[PDB]
């Protein structure tokens, strides 16, 4: 198991645009790609990210490739940010994973804004991060996901996607 199998898990694969639970408008493993409501506006995105007339689909070669720059870009916003580098080094390599998997679905901007849960992770307070961690509206939004997060900080395993 690594980042990749894990967001692939909670992320999905769609050939195709669609609306991610947040009505946000995505492609392949949450890529998300505008939050505009114009089904042409994410048209038009996807053709950027893809650089080519897609017309709303795409292969799955195109996105695992959007899917690893994502996933690379997703890192590398952990690593500039102030905020999120400290935890980040702090983490066993398990938990790091866990905190790119926020990265991912939130942005660099909503994680680092999870203040007290990230002190929390820093001193390694595995139990309180993860009461801490539910009392969001992530949590409230998506329960399954975030509890497998949130799961994986708590334990520094993999098993919340063991038996996925």
């Amino acid at each position: 198991m690594n980042i990749f199998e894990m967001l692939r898990i909670d992320e999905g694969l769609r050939l195709k645009i669609y609306k991610d639970t947040e009505g946000a408008a995505a492609a392949g493993i949450g890529h998300l790609l505008t939050k505009s409501p114009s089904l042409n506006a994410a048209k038009s995105e996807l053709d950027k990210a893809i650089g080519r007339n897609t017309n709303g689909v795409i292969t799955k070669d195109e996105a695992e490739k959007l899917f690893n720059q994502d996933v690379d870009a997703a890192v590398r916003g952990i690593l500039r940010n102030a905020k999120l580098k400290p935890v980040y080094d702090s983490l066993d390599a398990v938990r790091r994973a866990a905190l790119i998997n926020m990265v991912f679905q939130m942005g660099e901007t909503g994680v680092a804004g999870f203040t007290n849960s990230l002190r929390m992770l820093q001193q390694k307070r595995w139990d309180e991060a993860a009461v801490n961690l539910a009392k969001s509206r992530w949590y409230n939004q998506t329960p399954n996901r975030a509890k497998r997060v949130i799961t994986t900080f708590r334990t520094g395993t993999w098993d919340a996607y063991k038996n996925l």
